[PDB]
């Protein structure tokens, strides 16, 4: 159990009497009053201690990535990696380390929808035996800006307008596109966020990246440049925008519920930790600067080397105490890892420590159970708000005769201390500049765009079209088109259509036809369909329900999550049509007989909104899902103009339908149903 | 060990490598720099996590009683008190309950002197098996004001002036005496503070009081009005003002060190917990209203019943984590105790809960190790800053089918829940008034003053003379005299001499000659002299030191703490003359031979300030201490004009001197050395 | 008036009726009760708004230099110093700039005595027309330690023992002298604190020092190394220890009252601002490194040059 160490702070209230926070059994359902219909007394200490605690429950949300959810798990090293790093969690084959991971969006406040379009956070803590080591990453390998000092500028621009606080969790507004076009570094991350990476199917279907180049350091002090990757074993998958929008309203908790359910059902998700490793002398060798976080290193120049595997297999017991309170920091580093002079990373080191002072209202947040390391804390720090320990050493300073030199200094040679890469040097003038090697903001967005399938490219074009059309200022729209044109004239032209503007003439400076592997989502089938959801549309009349039970039983034996839907909660029904929506499912199947709810009187119950069963099948089809109908239920497919012969559409007997649906779920989205320009 | 439950949060760093606060071994003595003589890097995470924790060390001091010290101990019940109270900790003979007690002044900030003149706090927590019970009391049985809404006024007035933040830890300024005279209720507590209670010898030598009338309540709901008393087993003792002032400078930590040392030396202090119990129907029968916290109940009318004993026998391990962070509340009440309609107490209930939000910056301060009960916390409270637990019950509400009714309601009949006294009633109009039963502000101050010895009375008088003479506004001084005159024309006249004013003509309204036992200090000799301090003035020349060592050994066998003083730290010398002051000691003895440092060049070594030895003996004598000189050292006494025949002055052979000093220490202060008007 | 800008936030209560903090006139000397001798009512909003504000009056004291006092004033430049610095407040003869200065001890908490033996703070803010400029200085020109990472160690060692919190406002205890002897860089500041600088007669009788070498930079980007000095026009004066101890008990407020009274009586204190100027190529010319804050620069090598008052 990855949560084992947290057991000593767990509190069980079953079989107990109610108490105050200072002990003493009480009742707390009536205010103390002066007379039968009298005023409440100030001396009601019970009322005040209960309401005070309630009045003070909230803490500030994260300044970014406020909306998210997480889980505990175990990382297992596949090897002794001492030849590349001194890091203890990677020091032996099969070595296990507890982890906690939180996934998130970026812009939205705490109750905003999971399926907003946004960059996503993918933050991992390794509770190693040499300190907490955090890889605070995203589901996208590049970031918007090149110097951390511009972070408040980027974030102010994407978050709601400060006059009216509109719009929630969206970049589809004037200020965001003003910034993206005024600060062209942002274009690469923008293209990723406008692709499937912006609207992923689940946290479990995301890759993760540390983005920055870091250093791995061996005991002897030799270093290699490194990029961290998390490769999902569930495969990458994404929604379509028109679906993501409805899902935002039908279930704002889609991703947090997905993760929660997969873990409770014994379908713990896994990722492999992989690295790209290059020599220090390769920093500027690949057509860009490895200190520049707006570029990624194509796998063709440095392949992924898999180091181990992380599996998330325990949900938290209390979301607030665990998920909400956990405090990640890129500054949480251990012996065997070091920073690079990435100007974005450099500033992060400051920001994450500092911001905890606001979020936790004090300096002792590392003492919180979810934040505590497993490896022991020994230093001369004392006092501070909420100090939870009692220190035995009264000689709380170094150097000192009186404490006999304890706690002692550790370094590269003694006590496995942290050490900065010994060969790192500084040279030149102090400067408030960036290197000219950072200047190409256009080649890699083009590389990314080139490496998507034609329909994936259309999705990127259509996301930009949707978003940019919300921009009220004409000149900002023109600015956006000018910047897009430096990446691809075709992209600019196709976006300009939606905006009713003329794209600038081609500017070939940065155009190219190069492609790189592994950045596409829809181009590869899923390696497993376990946990994928099948909505089975049935009815309470006749024999549909019994056949739906049989369909469900078969699908579930093959790892699927099945919801039987009907007009009311009859035996064997999981959900009502009133409560159902296509956004909740990965595949939609009409059980035989259920065709009666697609036309005629069966479609007109006061138990569900008009057209509801037809709408679910319609949404399912148009959003590219596998859709199907058993036997006479083909009439339902016919009712919405969908033909049996189409890809991702299945009819016939339960056996043909099950096999076809399961094969379609590997494809996941049928992209032939989406129109492409021309 | 009273601190037993705290062991699990204790952190031993011996034999360990330095780490960050998130684990990982480090060095932290050099900032990471860009080049040999280069600038410090922002990426030095080690530097920033260390300095950030340092930068954020301080928390707000207590809004009052900021300056204080505490210790852990055990309370033991002398009986099964179930016939008067359902309170568990009083429920059986020999039953033991861990305590923590903090003593304090009132006005001063965190670093102000222990021996400022002030009311003193005496706050006790019982970590009972039915919740934390706090008796948050003072060393004086009455308070300045009659309604809690007036607390900020009182407190603003005694604390430093808000333009210049002067004076520290003192009521000797215009605004305080303006308040004392504008709000006559304040006069009773004022008199106590101007007596020995304002400058106690140590925390161990104070009595304590709950001040308010509370209620004890039996299981069947029967109630008694109750006053809490703590009776020191060390005896009451006090300083004189001219001594307290020097001590405030020589050792601001005099009381906290005294408590620390007594406990470390195995001389744990004790107090007996005692109560006066009053029938509800007699709340207004003793010449005042028992809901009025500016009055005490003379023990002649209601003697003390002794419930048990508490002994403070463990010092904290970390002062900040334990003493500074502990959060007392009069709202910390348990089954078997209830409140009364004392308007002062009523408002405190709100104020102590609220103030913790400032001091601890969040709502989970009861989760700090020093604040946690030992009896277990089960409720539907969740979240808040610093939430340190992980709650298992996901159905965090009541009533509920899903949680099977747990945590469950407790009341008078089920689960030993708290219950308000059955039969307490309300009656009459909602009002912003005070009963007219509260209106007599002068009779008890007069009763108090009547009950002091003549020299103790002079002490009160001289304290008012000293304080009132600092008042710059002439009319405020006149206002003060007018109020004092309502208490006693003699007091007013005697104070008026110092102020160069004419005391008003007698106003006989409130004058009386009644007296009450037990409010005095200097009249009764001490029950023990253990822990008391003897300073032995010696010299590195000749054989004086060897004789000092023998003196020291005899005295120590008898339980005294002895400091042998000389020009420098030779073998057997505990303190240099440069480091020594008479304020540190309860008695001063000149060893034979040391008379050499009391005149001539012997009295002016570069090793101490000129006259230092004579000053110590002189101070010790003028402040009323036992002083002594062995053999030829009586020359020291002669040099300062002190005669061997005087009370509290002992000369002769060692045996004789030791016997004498030990008897004098019991008397503690020799009051005949202080002139009376 | 140096405090002129603060006038708009000053609140006058003369002749006014009592109110809550949200307005509305009130009385606030009696709690609202249920009956004549009754319990206080939760609905007494007046009682709670008043006590809540009282309950929350305190803020944390400064982690160091907690005990201190200050005053407002005016700095006047004696010249146009554009040839040594671009700094606006030094840019013209007779140019005036408002200041505020806080003097302090170091170790003691807020209520501790003025006349404890300690290093003293001397922090000046110039409210210049190009931003606030602070010289956060001490009355001793050198500091105990050479690297800021060691500050918690220094300060823990001189502050009270963490078990009993003894002694207040004093270095006269084991941990301090353990640190001074374990970290010999501390010896220079120690000697100054053991001299009259440790027990000055008044704030008005102290010199002040920026301690560190800073740079003055002209418009063209050329720089000079600089040491900041404040020279008291009242002269330096000190107590003797045995006197300082008694005074700590007799008047803890000796220094803050001295400054207050001097200003109130029209005897405003003055300090001349003076600098030592050093060419960049002479950083290591004088027997030590000017980047090292545990050494000062002898006036024989670089005379004090007065810039203003
Ligand atoms: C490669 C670039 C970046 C990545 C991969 C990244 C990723 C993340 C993630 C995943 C979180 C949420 C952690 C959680 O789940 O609690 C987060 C939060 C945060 N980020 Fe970053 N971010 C980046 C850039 C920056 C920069 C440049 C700054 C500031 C200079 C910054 C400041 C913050 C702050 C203050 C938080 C809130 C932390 C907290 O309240 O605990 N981020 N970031
Ligand atoms: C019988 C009258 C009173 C007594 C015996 C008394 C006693 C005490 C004591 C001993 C302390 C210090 C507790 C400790 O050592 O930490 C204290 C603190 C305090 N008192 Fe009282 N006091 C009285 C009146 C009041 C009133 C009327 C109020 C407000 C309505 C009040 C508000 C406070 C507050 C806010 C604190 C700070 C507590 C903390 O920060 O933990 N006191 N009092
Ligand atoms: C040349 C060395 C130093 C000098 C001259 C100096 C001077 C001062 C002065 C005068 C103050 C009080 C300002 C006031 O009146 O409010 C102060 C406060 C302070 N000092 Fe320093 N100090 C020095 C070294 C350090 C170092 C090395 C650190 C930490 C790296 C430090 C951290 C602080 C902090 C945190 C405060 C509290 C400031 C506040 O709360 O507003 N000091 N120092």
């Amino acid at each position: 159990d990855a949560r084992q160490r947290l057991k000593e702070v767990e509190v069980d209230d079953n079989g107990q009497f109610m108490t105050t926070d200072f002990g003493g059994n009480i009742e707390e359902q009536f205010s103390l009053k002066a007379g039968g219909r009298g005023s409440t007394l100030l001396e009601d200490f019970i009322f005040r201690q209960k309401l005070q605690h309630f009045d003070h429950e909230r803490i500030p949300e994260r300044v970014v990535h406020a909306r998210g959810a997480g889980a505990h798990g175990i990382f297992t090293s596949y090897g002794d990696w001492s030849n590349i790093t001194a890091a203890s969690f990677l020091g032996a084959k099969d070595k296990q380390t507890p982890v906690f991971v939180r996934f998130s969006t970026v812009a939205g406040s705490r109750g905003s929808a999971d399926t907003a379009r946004d960059v996503h956070g993918f933050a991992t803590r390794f509770y190693t035996d040499e300190g907490n080591f955090d890889i605070v990453g995203n589901n996208i390998p590049v970031f918007f800006i090149q110097d951390a000092i511009r972070f408040p500028d980027l974030i102010h621009s994407v978050k709601p307008s400060p006059d009216n606080e509109v719009p929630q969790a969206a970049t589809a507004h004037d200020s965001a596109w003003d910034f993206f076009s005024s600060q062209p570094s942002a274009l690469h991350t923008l293209f990723w966020a406008m692709s499937g990476n912006g609207i992923p199917r689940s946290y479990r279907h995301m890759d993760g990246f540390g983005i920055h180049t870091f250093r791995l350091v061996t005991e002897d002090g030799k270093s290699k440049l490194v990029k961290w990757h998390w490769k999902t074993k569930q495969g990458k998958a994404a929604l379509v925008w028109e679906e993501a929008q409805v899902l935002a309203g039908k279930n704002a908790d889609f991703h947090r519920q997905d993760l929660w359910d997969a873990i409770e059902s014994g379908n713990a998700p896994s990722w492999e930790l992989a690295v790209q490793l290059i020599d220090e002398d390769k920093a500027q060798a690949y057509g860009f600067d490895l200190l520049d976080p707006t570029k990624f290193l194509p796998e063709e120049f440095a392949p992924l080397q898999v180091l181990g595997e992380m599996t998330l297999n325990r949900n938290p017991m209390n979301y607030f105490a665990e998920t909400e309170q956990i405090s990640f920091q890129p500054g949480h580093i251990v012996r065997g890892v070091d920073f690079t002079e990435d100007p974005l990373l450099q500033g992060r080191l400051y920001s994450y420590l500092d911001t905890q002072l606001n979020r936790h209202r004090g300096p002792n947040f590392e003492q919180l159970p979810i934040n505590r390391p497993v490896s022991g804390v020994h230093n001369n720090h004392r006092d501070g708000q909420g100090q939870a320990w009692i220190h035995k050493n009264i000689h709380h300073y170094s150097p000192s005769y009186l404490n006999k030199g304890y706690p002692a200094q550790a370094n590269q040679t003694v006590g496995r201390g942290f050490f900065t890469t010994p060969g790192r040097t500084a040279s030149g003038v102090l400067n408030r500049e960036l290197s000219a090697t950072f200047d190409d903001h256009y080649t890699q967005p083009r590389l990314f765009f080139n490496s998507l399938t034609p329909v994936e490219q259309q999705f990127v074009i259509n996301a930009i079209r949707f978003e940019a059309s919300h921009v009220t200022n004409e000149q900002v729209k023109k600015n956006v088109l000018e910047q897009l044109n430096k990446i691809s004239n075709d992209v600019a032209k196709r976006v300009a259509v939606a905006l009713g503007l003329e794209a600038p003439q081609p500017d070939p400076t940065y155009y190219h036809n190069n492609v790189t592997r592994g950045v596409s989502i829809f181009n590869e089938s899923l390696p497993t369909i376990a946990t994928l959801r099948v909505g089975v549309l049935s009815t309470t009349k006749g024999g549909s329900l019994d056949k739906a039970k049989a369909l469900k039983e078969q699908l579930e034996k093959d790892g699927l999550k099945v919801t039987v839907i009907a007009e009311y909660l009859a035996s064997g029904v999981d959900q009502t049509y009133s409560a159902a929506d296509a956004t909740a499912f990965d595949a939609v199947v009409v059980a035989e007989g259920a065709e009666r709810v697609f036309s005629g009187k069966g479609a007109m119950s006061p138990l569900f909104p008009a057209g509801r069963p037809s709408q679910i099948l319609t949404d399912g089809y148009r959003w590219g899902k596998p859709v199907a109908a058993v036997g006479s239920a083909k009439k339902a497919l016919q009712s919405i103009g969908v033909e049996e012969k189409e890809a991702g559409v299945y009819a016939g007997a339960q056996d043909e339908v099950i096999k076809g649906v399961e094969e379609g779920l590997k494809v996941f989205k049928f992209l032939e149903r989406f129109a492409v320009d021309g």
